[PDB]
């Protein structure tokens, strides 16, 4: 992933987000309502000193879960790190604030999941067009996409 | 789907095909190993009458399992017949027998499922580029892709 968002304003990127769509790296990461990459952004939430919180809904043990994680802020204004075991970076790709947002997660061995993210709950027609632009130069292997319906629901059930 | 091949001549389909890349309205038609659109090609057998039968892999209660199913001719020579509690439909929308074959399996309400064949265990990114060309006409909402070392596998694991 060699497309990030040249002059991001981080701070611009709060408050409510759809994930319209997702692609991954590998089939398992997305593949079942239960696997580790299928996560639904709610809102995102820049903080004071210039990190990101994620606040995400999950499928885990039979039901649709809560949970904040915060990706620290770098040197690059487009680049975050969640540090675990692995070290893992998040890269905001593309953003006009108001409508969509591309991002990824990505780990630093080669496996890789990305979404865009839109301000309402709508197929943007436009906004997947420059997700599939920024694909094209990744190789993943699964897509999926929601519809209205689901977008309104807990969990895109 | 409207869009056939013309000029079909159904017996030089004969022989070896691989799955290398699947796509459905629905993502729970093809979300799991075990979805149950999630077949995956072996060998296509026309008949001296004319049908076509399919011999097939699918993961069915914890295993890989192997069955044949029968889709019978019409007066259409790229549309076939598979009726049972449902009419459902095979179509053939484009081949050129010697490299790639894309077919779909639809229903008669709506719900949609389509994949790229290809004759060799490869990646042919002009047999990728029509496959994404006939489902842009078409409402898929999720889309599988496969390796050269997956396709040489059982059930593509």
């Amino acid at each position: 992933v060699t497309q990030t968002m040249k002059g991001l304003d981080i701070q611009k990127v709060a408050g409510t987000w759809y994930s319209l769509a997702m692609a991954a790296s590998d089939i398992s990461l997305l593949d079942a309502q239960s696997a580790p990459l299928r996560v639904y952004v709610e809102e995102l939430k820049p903080t004071p000193e210039g990190d990101l919180e994620f606040l995400l809904q999950k499928w885990e043990n039979g039901e649709c879960a809560q949970k904040k994680i915060i990706a620290e802020k770098t040197k690059i204004p487009a680049v975050f790190k969640i540090d675990a075991l692995n070290e893992n970076k998040v890269l905001v790709l593309d953003t006009d604030y108001k409508k969509y947002l591309l991002f990824c997660m990505e780990n630093s061995a080669q496996s890789l999941a990305c979404q865009c993210l839109v301000r309402t709950p709508e197929v943007d027609d436009e906004a997947l067009e420059k997700f599939d632009k920024a694909l094209k130069a990744l190789p993943m292997h699964i897509r999926l996409s929601f519809n209205p319906t689901q977008l309104e629901e807990q969990c895109h059930i």
